């Protein structure tokens, strides 16, 4: 008879990840954890993405919101921490576009990235729709991760029926994903404070 | 006794999505559908993602590829309209992520961004990793569309405790989907235009 609480529930799944997968992490398999009923849980986590995001914002109490004094470059060091945790766990990037978490952690790390942005001086509408550009790019990104067909395709294009394609390649496909990850955090910091969001549609 | 071909498996996938869903499209009940077994369609479609991919593949050749000249206004056109098949279809952008479409429409889809994004006369680094950039941003915001807590927890957040996130607030949450992505695409553009592709790590 102990009493069922959210945290007790994200605990059990931390520790039933790290044991047997995270395939293995369902509403089912932890509610046969817990000796109850799917039911019970649903009030403290309505769903697997929810549950992913729980699990996920545990994670990120591992990431460093301290430092590896100025702004850029401390933003590019959390957001490649964060990008670590997503890399290590790519179907919780895949749910996290899902159901971004919700907890304390995920509120931290928005807290801490949205403090550097805010020391380019751009302004504050830009500041705000611009962190979750940062943390969607990089859960993006490792969402493509391995828990191709399409680079064959593009190597394979006739110059004469795709020139464009041909005009592009190698660099089209050339790049590792940290590469990749450098040059977006780069274009996105610098569009972001460019960019004035206009008003409502 | 007819042959089986990858056109012939996919045409089928799209048919079996229309008629029943898309979470009906398994390879199990693919086989089922063709009177075959599993082994015979992973020649042509190696996996779940691969064949989501095929089926975005086949939705793509809706999108106007034409026109709705200069290039940034009919770039953001084309970029349109396949979110917007990507919003139809949400699980086929979170599969996108997982393992892009490759087949005709799509090589046709990146080719015409491609040349479009090319008249701005960036060098051509930045005009094949920006399409990349262009294209994985539909898909990841397309992905989070519904098949929030994030929300709820952002304006609970104390100004004491929090003082970045209600610094942001109500912006910070604020804008429809498509404000949202009318400012990444010329954050990203912007981006992109401006930010050299560095050499190798």
């Amino acid at each position: 008879k102990p009493a069922l609480s959210r945290r007790w529930i994200v605990d059990t799944a931390v520790a039933l990840m790290r044991a047997e997968g995270l395939e293995k992490v369902t509403m089912r398999r932890l509610a046969q954890e817990l000796d109850t009923g799917p039911a019970s849980l649903y009030v403290y986590v309505a769903n697997t993405a929810e549950l992913h995001a729980a699990v996920l914002d545990a994670l990120l109490g591992e990431v460093d919101l301290t430092g590896a004094e100025d702004w850029r470059e401390q933003l590019r060091a959390v957001l490649t921490s964060y990008t670590l945790v997503l890399f290590a766990h790519p179907q919780l990037a895949r749910s996290a576009l899902v159901a971004r978490p919700s907890g304390e952690n995920y509120l931290r790390l928005v807290e801490r990235v949205l403090e550097l942005l805010a020391r380019s001086g751009a302004p504050g509408a830009q500041v705000a729709w611009g962190v979750d550009k940062l943390l969607q790019d990089a859960t993006a990104t490792a969402a493509e991760q391995a828990t191709s067909a399409t680079v064959r395709a593009l190597r394979d294009a006739d110059e004469a029926t795709h020139p464009a394609i041909a005009s592009h390649m190698p660099l089209l496909v050339a790049g590792s994903a940290h590469d990749r990850l450098r040059w977006s955090f780069d274009v996105l910091v610098n569009g972001i404070t460019r960019t004035p969001v206009p008003g409502p549609a």
